[PDB]
C-alpha cells in the first residue's frame, strides 16, 4: 500500500551517513506519521524513539523525553545547574544509543534540546553536540507548536531568540537537514489542497475565504444527530456536548485496568468509559485486520460485558473487544538496545465522539466535520481543523471563516525561508 516518494527516498538517502541529523516535516496529511513508523522499522539495533508527551510516546512505541533524560519540569537555562544524576544502567544504555528519533519535535521548547545536549555530553564525556548521537526529528511547526506560559518566556528570553526547537543553542554547534513531505494523501481536490497550503503559511488571500464561505450552514452546524463530528477549541465545550448527548438514561460504565507502571498522563483511553446504545463513538486504535483505524466513527448498537458492537459510518459493523496498550522502557541485552514492558492498560478502544477538541483531532482524518469557529484562535488551530477533512464537501462551519482566524507566526515563516536558502539545512555545517 505504501508509496515511497522522492522526498521519502531523500530522507533515507541522507541518513545512510550517520553524521546527518534530519528534521522531517510535511503538509497536513502527507505521511509524516506513516513514514516515521517506516523509518523506525528500518532503524537498526541501537536506536531509541522518544516523544515529548506520554500519549505521543505510547503511540510511537517509545518513551518520554522527560523519563529518558530526567528532564525537570519548567524552563531550564544554560546556566541552571544540572545535577540530575543518572543510574549506572541508564548511563550504560545511553552510551549504546547511536540514533535518537524524536516524534512531535514541534512541541519541544528549545531549552529541552539543550538540556538533552548537555546531558549526553556529560554521559559521553565529550564536547561533541548530543555526545555525537545522530538525531532524527519529526514534527509540524505549523500544526503542533509548543504552548508556553509568560513566566516561561520571560526566563528563556535572556538566552533564546525564540521559543521553537530550532532556537536551541546546540544548533550553533551542529545542524540538520530538512525534508518537507509535499505529496498530500488525505485531500485529493487541488483547489482544497491549494487553500490549505496557503492557510498553513498565512499566505492566504481574503479572496479564498469566499470559497470557504459556502461551508457555513446554520442548520447542519447546530445539529448533533448527523454523522458529523463537532470540532471545538476548548475541552470544556467538547465535554458538555458529549455529556449532553450521552444523557443519563441506560448508561453502561466500563472501567480501565492498569497493570504496574503506566503514568496516567500516558494513558490514551478513557479511565471510565460511559456509553449507551445510540452513542457516537470514535476508535482509538489502528487494526487493519479487524477493519478499523484510529479516528474511525460509528454508532453503538449493542453493549455487553466484553464486547461493544458499533456500526461504523462506512457501513461495517465491528465487535470491539478490550485492547491492551503497552508501556515500555529501553534496556540493554548484550550491546543492543531492546524494549521491555514495564506496565500496561486495558480498555475498549472507543471514546465518545459527537465532539472533539482541535488538540485531540491532531493527526486524525474525518469525512464530515463541523468547525465551531472562534475569534480567539491560536496559530495553526483553524488549519488543523480544516485539514482533518478529506473533502471540502464534508466541511461545515457555524459562522464564516475569516482572515482574523489565521494568526501568523512570522518566526516560522522566517525559519522556512532560512533553511531553504541554505540548501535545506539549518544550523552549523
Ligand atoms: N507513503 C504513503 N503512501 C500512501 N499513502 C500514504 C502514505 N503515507 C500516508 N498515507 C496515507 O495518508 C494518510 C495520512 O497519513 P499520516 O501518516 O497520518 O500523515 P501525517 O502527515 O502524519 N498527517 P497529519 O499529522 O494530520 O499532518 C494515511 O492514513 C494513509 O492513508
Ligand atoms: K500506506
Ligand atoms: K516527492
Ligand atoms: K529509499
Ligand atoms: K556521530
Ligand atoms: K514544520
Ligand atoms: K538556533
Ligand atoms: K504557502
Ligand atoms: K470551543
Ligand atoms: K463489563
Ligand atoms: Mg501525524
Amino acid at each position: 500500500d505504501m508509496i515511497l516518494t522522492e522526498e521519502m527516498q531523500k530522507i533515507m538517502n541522507l541518513i545512510q551517513d550517520d553524521e546527518n541529523n534530519v528534521f522531517v516535516t510535511g503538509k497536513a496529511g502527507s505521511g509524516k506519521t506513516t513514514f516515521l513508523k517506516y523509518l523506525i522499522e528500518k532503524s537498526g539495533k541501537n536506536c531509541i524513539v522518544a516523544a515529548p508527551t506520554g500519549i505521543a510516546a505510547i503511540n510511537a512505541g517509545g518513551v518520554t523525553l522527560h523519563s529518558l533524560f530526567g528532564i525537570p519540569f519548567g524552563p531550564i537555562t544554560p546556566y541552571d545547574r544540572l545535577e540530575n544524576k543518572f543510574s549506572e544502567y541508564k548511563v550504560e544504555l545511553l552510551l549504546k544509543m547511536e540514533l535518537l528519533i524524536i516524534d512531535e519535535i514541534s512541541m519541544v521548547r528549545p531549552d529541552i534540546l539543550d538540556t538533552i545536549d548537555r546531558k549526553l555530553r556529560w554521559v559521553y564525556e565529550s564536547d561533541e553536540p548530543f555526545g555525537g548521537v545522530q538525531v532524527i526529528m519529526f514534527g509540524d511547526l505549523f500544526q503542533l507548536p509548543p504552548v508556553t506560559k509568560k513566566q516561561e518566556r520571560e526566563i528563556l528570553s535572556d538566552f533564546y531568540d525564540g521559543f521553537f526547537f530550532f532556537n536551541a543553542l546546540v544548533f550553533k554547534r551542529t545542524g540538520f537537514h530538512i525534508v518537507e513531505l509535499t505529496k498530500i494523501f488525505r485531500q485529493t481536490e487541488p483547489e482544497f489542497i491549494n487553500v490549505l497550503n496557503n492557510i498553513r503559511n498565512y499566505q492566504v488571500t481574503s479572496d479564498e475565504l469566499d470559497l470557504l464561505s459556502e461551508l457555513k450552514d446554520r442548520k447542519i452546524s447546530s445539529s448533533y444527530d448527523n454523522e458529523y463530528i463537532h470540532i471545538c477549541t476548548h475541552k470544556a465545550d467538547v465535554e458538555k456536548i458529549n455529556a449532553d448527548k450521552l444523557g443519563e438514561q441506560e448508561i453502561r460504565n466500563y472501567d480501565i485496568v492498569i497493570k504496574d507502571k503506566f503514568p496516567e498522563s500516558s494513558i490514551p483511553c478513557d479511565l471510565h468509559l460511559k456509553l449507551r446504545v445510540g452513542a457516537r463513538v470514535m476508535s482509538l486504535v489502528n487494526d487493519s485486520l479487524k477493519g478499523y483505524y484510529n479516528g474511525m466513527l460509528g454508532i453503538v448498537t449493542a453493549l455487553e460485558d466484553n464486547v461493544i458492537t458499533v456500526r461504523m459510518d462506512n457501513g461495517r459493523t465491528i465487535k470491539f473487544e478490550r485492547y491492551t496498550w503497552s508501556n515500555t522502557q529501553y534496556t540493554l541485552k548484550d550491546n543492543e538496545i531492546v524494549k521491555e514492558e514495564i506496565g500496561s492498560c486495558t480498555q475498549f478502544p472507543l471514546t465518545l465522539a459527537w465532539a472533539i477538541t482541535i488538540h485531540k483531532s491532531q493527526g486524525l482524518t474525518f469525512d464530515k466535520i463541523i468547525i465551531h469557529v472562534s475569534h480567539t484562535f491560536c496559530p495553526g488551530q483553524l488549519y488543523v481543523a480544516l485539514s482533518r477533512c478529506r473533502t471540502l464537501e464534508g466541511i461545515v462551519s457555524d459562522a464564516f471563516i475569516t482572515k482574523q482566524m489565521i494568526i501568523p507566526e512570522y518566526a516560522l515563516i522566517d525559519f522556512e525561508r532560512a533553511y531553504k536558502s541554505e540548501g535545506n539545512y539549518y544550523g552549523k555545517r
